[PDB]
Formats: structure tokens, sequence, C-alpha cells
């Protein structure tokens, strides 16, 4: 519908010598924000951003029953120590298991995954780290805001159970679900955060993304979309 | 003498993809507020912004009577209108016009200028293209001395510079301040100094930001307007 560019929030990437995009979408007015609505609509790898869309496929098909479903870890030792476990949904959302994410696609299959995609109109294996599949930041929006309302094709309860999958934050003032991402494989190397934000009486969804040439700045990702939303006074 | 980073005022500068510092000093708290403490300190040519205590020095020696006395045009006709007709100091200092302050400096000479500024401990054609640099917190201590008539000229000396520092007056606020572009070397800046005089305080101001072109001249007055509006010391 209706966007507005706000150069002033390039001031929150430039305090850290950082490039990106954040978007925000206020449901009840309808209306987008960006500091940048070039970057908004570039398109870049999900990569752990894509956990949500699985997560709906593999429950929507029965590959995963519900969120207490243990997944075994395989043994193999691998450089996040987080990984390195046994796995439910909830907290291989949390650690961005790939190795579980992996299993879920290959027992969906190419023919489910890509009708299941098609339906959700989800952006254009190991496709959504080093692949074809490309998503922006408002198609992130556009995204969310079905998952929200319920309106993706799969079950409410899909809908549901990722949507509880997503829980990043919550206190007296707002929740947050979310997603985080680190795409490496192909340049240029970004960071994502998407979600929303919700308050007692509006949601406000978010895409974020930024140059992450190295680890050291993943930090930014949340601290740079919260400085954005203290100064809309989307939260304290 | 205690300063404060406010770096949400970066903002003003992003939103006309601008770079620059403003620095603003609450008389009646002694508190200063920059987006930028390194860049309030460095030094950059004053330009335009010499006038000031161009004015106040050939006013003290008698180089100029009083703000009526006439420079005559000396008929060469130059790139700004304004400067092709005769000034006095409020119309010399209100267009800037260099011809006329090149003729105060040529009888001042460069002894008596050089005591006046060691006098008023300012910053370190020499203002144009030469070895004089001021920082805006450096703007900010000679115009606070100038506000208080204590810079070791008359009294009437500095009341006369400050009537020609009037740029803005209205039910609201009275704003004094003088204007610089410098281009004959880089990096290529545009200042604005000044202060904001209110019913109850005063607040000083010294910006300057990058200039690459004529186009953004405007900015200076508009970003400087734009922090004074966010922190309501004009609506
Ligand atoms: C999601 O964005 C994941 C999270 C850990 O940052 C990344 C992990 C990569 S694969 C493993 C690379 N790092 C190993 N130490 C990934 C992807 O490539 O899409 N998602
Ligand atoms: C002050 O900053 C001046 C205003 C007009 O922008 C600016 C003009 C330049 S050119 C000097 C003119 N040369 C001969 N008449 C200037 C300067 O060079 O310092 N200041
Ligand atoms: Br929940
Ligand atoms: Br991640
Ligand atoms: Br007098
Ligand atoms: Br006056
Ligand atoms: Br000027």
């Amino acid at each position: 519908k209706e966007w507005q560019e706000n150069k002033s929030w390039n001031a929150h990437f430039t305090e850290h010598k950082s490039q990106g995009v954040v978007v925000l979408w206020n449901e009840n007015k309808q209306q987008g924000f960006t500091n940048n609505l070039k970057r908004a609509n570039q398109a870049f790898l999900p990569a752990s951003t894509f956990k949500i869309p699985n997560s709906l496929i593999a429950l929507d098909l029965g590959v995963v029953k519900d969120e207490h479903q243990v997944f075994k870890w395989d043994g193999q030792t691998r450089d996040i120590a987080t990984w390195n476990r046994d796995h439910n949904l909830i907290t291989a959302m949390k650690y961005s298991v790939v190795p579980v994410y992996q299993e879920f696609a290959r027992q969906i299959g190419e023919a489910r995954m890509s009708k299941m995609l098609h339906a959700f109109d989800y952006g254009n294996d190991s496709f959504w780290l080093d692949g074809g599949i490309r998503i922006s930041a408002t198609e992130q929006i556009s995204f969310l805001r079905k998952l929200y309302h319920n309106k993706l094709h799969v079950s409410e309860r899909s809908q549901r159970i990722v949507k509880q999958a997503m829980l990043t934050e919550a206190n007296g003032d707002y929740i947050i679900r979310a997603k985080t991402g680190y795409s490496t494989r192909i340049e240029p190397k970004i960071g994502w955060w998407v979600g929303w934000v919700e308050l007692d009486d509006n949601v406000w969804f978010f895409a974020m993304n930024m140059d992450m040439p190295t680890s050291d700045g993943l930090g930014l990702r949340q601290a740079i979309t919260k400085e954005v939303l203290k100064q809309e006074k989307i939260i304290p």
C-alpha cells in the first residue's frame, strides 16, 4: 500500500559504521516506513529466516507432529555448541539448528516445498542457504502479515505453533515474535531480523537486513531495530 | 565547561544526505551539546564568519566610524549582484561583502589585526586562504565574550557588531548570527554561528557542514533550526 522513506534512521546504521534497511509496517494504519525504499525491495537469501516457512510446511505435512517432538542429535560435533544436543521445534528455531531443518526439508521433498512456497507467495536442497530462493524486507513483511492473521493456506494449528516457536522477547510493554538470519554462502554477507512487535492496541511488523562482513556485528541486527523502535516510540 | 554528545541530531544531517556538527550552549545551565564531540573541536577556515571580529576591530580602531558610514562600490562588477553597490556595516555583514572587509583589513594592518585576534583568543585574505582556523566550540567561546561585552574592545564596538549580526526576530526569538562558505581550501564547508535570544535564556550555536556545491547552502540554517525545534528552543 503506502510507503514513506525516513532517512533519519540511517543515523542508527552510521552510528555503528554499518549499512542496511529497516522496514516497519503499522498494521492499524496500513502504512509502511523504511530508511531506504530501494534496499527495502532488494531480495537476499533468507538464510535462517527460512525456518519460519520450513517450520510451517513440516508441521502441516506431519513431518513435525508438534513443538515437543525430539530430534536426536546425529552425534556429529559442529562449531555451534547449542547444535550438539537434542532439539524440539522451540529450541531448533531459537538456536537456528540447520541440521534439524535440513532433515525437515529432505522429508518435505522439493515437489511439496515448491507447491507450498508458491501457495505462500514466498519471495520468488540447502537452497535457502546457497540456492535460488531470494526475498526482500517488504516481501518478508507481506509473508509475516499472512502468518499473523492465520491467512497462509496451511492449518491454523501449524500457524499458531510456528508463532509460538517465533517467541523471542516479552514483558508488560511488548511481545516480539521474530527470526534471526545470517547469509554467508553468497555475497553480500547479510544479517536479518524479521518478525513483529505486538502491543495492547496494534502490531508493528518489521524486517531488517544489514551488511555483515564478520560475525562481530550480529548483535546490531537486534540493537539497530530496537533503536528504530525506540525512536518511533513503539517500545520504551 | 561540560559537554554532552547527542547522537540523535545526526538524524537531521542524514535526512539531507549531509555531514557536519551542530554545537549548542545553554547559557543559564552552562552546559554544551553536540552531535559530534570530535568535529565540534576540529578547526576550519572561518570564511565570512571572520566578519564578526573584523567588524569589531574596524569599529574599535575608527576604521569604521559607525554602522551608517558608506563604503562606495569600487565600480568593478563581481559575480554576486548584492556586492555591486554602496554598503554600510549592516548591509556589508548581511550580504557578506568581501571587498569591503578586505579594505577594512588593509586599513587595520597585520600588526593590529594580530594583537586584536590574540587579545580575543580567536582560534589559533588570511581568513579565506591563509593560516587562521577555528572550531565550533572556539566560535561559541568567542561569541559568549561578544554577548557579555567581555572582549577587550569598547562596549560600543560590541553593541554595533551585535546589531549588525541581527538575522531574524519575531515574538518567539531573536537570532544574531553570521553565515560562512569556505571554498578556497578543502574541505569545502558552510558555517552558521551566533545565538538565539529568548525571554529568559540565550542559546549559543555554531554549526559547520560539508558543502561540496552551492546547492546545499540553505541546509546551514535549515539543519540548525531542526535541532533548535527538536530541543524546543524555537517552535
Ligand atoms: C541462520 O541464519 C544460521 C545461524 C546460525 O546464523 C546460519 C548458519 C548457516 S550454515 C552454517 C554456517 N556457520 C557455521 N558455523 C546458515 C545458512 O547458510 O543459511 N544459516
Ligand atoms: C563568506 O563566507 C562569503 C559568502 C559570500 O559566501 C565567501 C565568499 C568567498 S569569495 C571572496 C571574494 N573574492 C574577492 N572579492 C569567501 C572567502 O573566500 O573567504 N567568503
Ligand atoms: Br505464545
Ligand atoms: Br541467525
Ligand atoms: Br554606545
Ligand atoms: Br539590535
Ligand atoms: Br556566507
